[PDB]
């Protein structure tokens, strides 16, 4: 069903990920996006699950938050262990990070071209991502 | 699939090195330059490697900052590695640079024959290229 | 802390590599490798990255298997990645594979010295590799 | 740093090349030799380079075998190429060969006075180049 999963930290929703996602949809690609998705009474753990195992591609908001918590690198964990089958999956986004951050946090992720937000705007980003996706 | 590989330094970009790209494909020439191939979620290191294993030619763009970098030494590396097994590639270009800088940087270049972008025009280089490759 | 990470395919455990790793800690160099360090419970993604990020020299044995593999890329992307940002790692070996099978999978590791298992024995080859470590 | 650079093919090393240059380091000759210079993950153009470079003489064992292999040919294009921005530097030795062969490779060198082996002896040889270069 999902064509995209948007992993991200709590505290990049209002400037920067909120925008991208309702622009993406407007686009036209079918979104897993956790205000639009969980509703009281959900399991966290069933959910996530499910979402991560049906969706064609996942994207990744790099960031010095979501380095810190718990729940991105969860997400982040799941995600390679079905790359590592055989399917690609991984878009990365670099947001107020530098090239040394990110290596210092794995320099895998450092050989993967990324899209950085002090290059490129919110629309810019959105567009180059869907050729792909579409 | 690709007739040429161009190797060059990013700070060369805007001034030389994009429109002669332009050029050569309006020539039809099937070039591999890193604007048109490289996207989002591709590895560096796997697609610079089959660019560099399925091209005809290679062109290389001496400047002061292409001998400091790294990447441009890494592209250097395995051209000279296929020619030294018997399949001739190399084809130069000298950019702000005299004889004295390149037999400084290795006397072997010094050896083959140059265009020099002091002495020639974008056009009269790039109709000097196909005049080989074609 | 680790001076060497080794990189291998899990087909080349029994014959060759693990004992190479036996003897070079025999030697005293302190090494990462992969029955010594993972343990029930561990996240492969994390320790595999900061054992990567956290040693002075990396190993590689190349060979048919290795190629075709999804961990042994994963490794090898990490690698370069760290040494084109200006700190030399690699120090590769040849097992079972001629220089043309190493110039079809990429042209810039023929442009590196190797040591071949069919010229040279296991404490031979390790031997070498401590006088570069050390 | 060397004073002297040594150019041969890997077939002369056992009968000639090994003895000649063991000789000349006793004479106190600082030399460029292959099998004392190249170690494991070094580039070969990058130290190939910067050995030619830095050396104030280069020496070349013409043979059947050099003729035809390509590093070789790699190598003296470099000489040649510091010797015509006005550095005299080569020092030729015949090897198993007559006049029309290298008058046939090339009627340049058949114009400088070399050392041939069916006339003089290893050490006989040694001797006459050291009182050159020292
Ligand atoms: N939508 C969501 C609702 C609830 C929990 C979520 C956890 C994670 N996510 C997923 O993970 C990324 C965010 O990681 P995150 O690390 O930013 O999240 P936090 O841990 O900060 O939690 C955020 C806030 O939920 C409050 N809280 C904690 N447990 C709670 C509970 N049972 N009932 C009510 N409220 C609760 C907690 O008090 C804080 O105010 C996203 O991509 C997304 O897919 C989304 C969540
Ligand atoms: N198109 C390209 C994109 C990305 C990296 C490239 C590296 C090399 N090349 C190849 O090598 C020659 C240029 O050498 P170069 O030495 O000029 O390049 P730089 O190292 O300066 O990198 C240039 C910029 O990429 C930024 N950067 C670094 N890692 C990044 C990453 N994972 N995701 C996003 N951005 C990243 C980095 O911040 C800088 O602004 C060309 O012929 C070409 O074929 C092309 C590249
Ligand atoms: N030590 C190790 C344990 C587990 C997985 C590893 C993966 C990779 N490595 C690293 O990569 C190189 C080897 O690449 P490799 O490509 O040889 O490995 P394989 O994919 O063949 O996996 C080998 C076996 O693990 C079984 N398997 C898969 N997921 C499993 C899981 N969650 N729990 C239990 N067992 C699992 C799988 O069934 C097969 O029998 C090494 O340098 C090393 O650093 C080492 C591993
Ligand atoms: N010391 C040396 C080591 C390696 C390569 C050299 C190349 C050239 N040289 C220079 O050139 C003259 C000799 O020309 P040459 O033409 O005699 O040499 P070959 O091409 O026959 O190579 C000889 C052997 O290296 C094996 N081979 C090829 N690539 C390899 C690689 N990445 N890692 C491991 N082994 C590799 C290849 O399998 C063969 O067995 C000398 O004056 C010297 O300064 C010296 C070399």
């Amino acid at each position: 069903e999902y064509d995209l999963f948007i992993s991200h930290a709590s505290e990049d929703k209002e400037d920067f990920v909120r925008p991208l996602a309702e622009t993406l949809q407007q686009l036209g690609v079918n979104v897993w996006y956790d205000e639009f998705t969980l509703k009281v009474g959900d399991s966290l753990r069933q959910k996530i699950d499910s979402g991560l195992r049906n969706s064609k591609y996942g994207t990744v908001v790099l960031s010095t938050d979501f380095i810190k918590k718990d729940w991105t690198n969860y997400e982040l964990d799941g995600l390679v262990a079905r790359e590592m089958n055989g399917h690609k999956m991984i878009l990365p986004i670099w947001h107020k990070i530098t090239k040394n951050d990110v290596l210092d946090y794995s320099p895998n992720l450092a050989d993967k071209v990324a899209l950085n937000t002090s290059v490129n705007s919110i629309e810019e980003i959105a567009h180059q991502l869907a050729d792909v996706i579409l």
